């Protein structure tokens, strides 16, 4: 199934989200294609509430113990409770400008699987690291740690952010992303099974608009979306229908 | 008007927080007491739906911006459309298990600030640095810090976290030393109507004594704010 899944990121109050998510529930979803928005922690809660079942939720960030002296942060069990059903872990912003770690990342990916979430887990490589040529290593490193805390591909979804684009100057054409998504797509089928690898979903976490979108759908391996800001617009309608 | 904070942590569930909200909203609070209530970021809504008006609601931590691409984050604006008046910031967690500079808890007070909410900004020295005695120097830079991103203490209270640890006399003695910091580096009038709230392992037993302490202004509870005795805690003036 193809995988659309909404970060709203730091975005919205009340209002502005109960108009986006008015429009949502009014668009008819594929048969084909699962739909997950991802909204501020404050509002996980409200938007289960006033989203239609057939759009999931999903935590943009959770900790890795059930509960505990953390002040600041939720955890799966929270998550659960409020009626979401994933959590997005290793985005590049929680890596990037909060410092969150890999081995972090992978302890917090176990205990979400654990505790019975589905995983949105990021990864991707920054410009530096693309311009020396060591896109192959960072990248396989990240879903390396990731790995070795899954035990059942089944609730996880691989997305690829290509971070060297994000505001850098530089940008990823689709056979660009379609070349990470190819070489990610052999470590599943290399280090796992082949089944997972036919099962696993790697989603693109890039710049992906309603003009863009049918083309990077198209791609072989690449398997939906991660969106950012096109995901606060009726634009991402048309994200949801990319393979229509 | 004394101050009693409850930091919930990460605990608890809708139905566990309910029963707590219900023996929070049965008790009765004495005249002269504030009382906040610090919920897990995704119960902000909940908590304030449930608990009766007369009890704020404090989000355990925010941004330094309104809005933006900072996955994970909740900013002043989002916590005040959730019906919470507060933000603890700066709490010895965000600083020492999420690495929270002090630069960053500065720029986040000053926005908080500015979008109308309160803010319980929160002070400490680590055992090593009591233990080096260079306590005093620890929480007078942090203090800094915080006086230099605030424009209104009308909405501050300071909570020291003792996270070296406590008797009430240490406590007395941090709080005294901060009310003089207060009143050098600020304004007489700021040191007179700031609340320093003590942030250390409170109980229904300690509470009492504590609070006598003349500069001791309130609390800000950890695991106790689970429980019963927490309305104790809410009467330590009685
Ligand atoms: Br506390
Ligand atoms: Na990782
Ligand atoms: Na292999
Ligand atoms: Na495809
Ligand atoms: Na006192």
């Amino acid at each position: 199934k193809f995988f659309v899944g909404g970060n709203w990121k730091m975005n919205g109050r009340k209002q502005s989200l109960g108009e986006l998510i008015g429009t949502l529930n009014a668009a008819k979803v594929p048969a084909d294609t699962e739909v997950v928005c991802a909204p501020p922690t404050a509002y996980i809660d409200f938007a289960r509430q006033k989203l239609d079942p057939k759009i999931a939720v999903a935590a943009q960030n959770c900790y890795k113990v059930t509960n505990g002296a953390f002040t600041g942060e939720i955890s799966p069990g929270m998550i659960k409770d409020c009626g979401a059903t994933w959590v997005v872990l290793g985005h590049s912003e929680r890596r990037h400008v909060f410092g969150e770690s890999d081995e972090l990342i992978g302890q917090k990916v176990a205990h979400a699987l654990a505790e019975g979430l589905g995983v949105i887990a990021c990864i991707g490589e920054k410009l530096d690291e693309r311009e020396a040529g060591i896109t192959e290593k960072v990248v396989f490193e990240q879903t390396k740690v990731i790995a070795d805390n899954v035990k059942d591909w089944s609730k996880v979804v691989l997305a690829y952010e290509p971070v060297w684009a994000i505001g850098t100057g530089k940008t990823a054409t689709p056979q660009q992303a379609q070349e990470v998504h190819e070489k990610l797509a052999g470590w599943l089928k290399s280090n796992v099974s082949d089944a997972v690898a036919q099962s696993t979903r790697i989603i693109y976490g890039g710049s992906v608009t309603g003009a863009t979108c049918k083309e990077l759908a198209s791609q072989p391996d690449v398997d939906g979306f991660l969106v950012g800001g096109a995901s606060l617009k009726p634009e991402f309608v048309d994200i949801i229908n990319a393979k229509q």
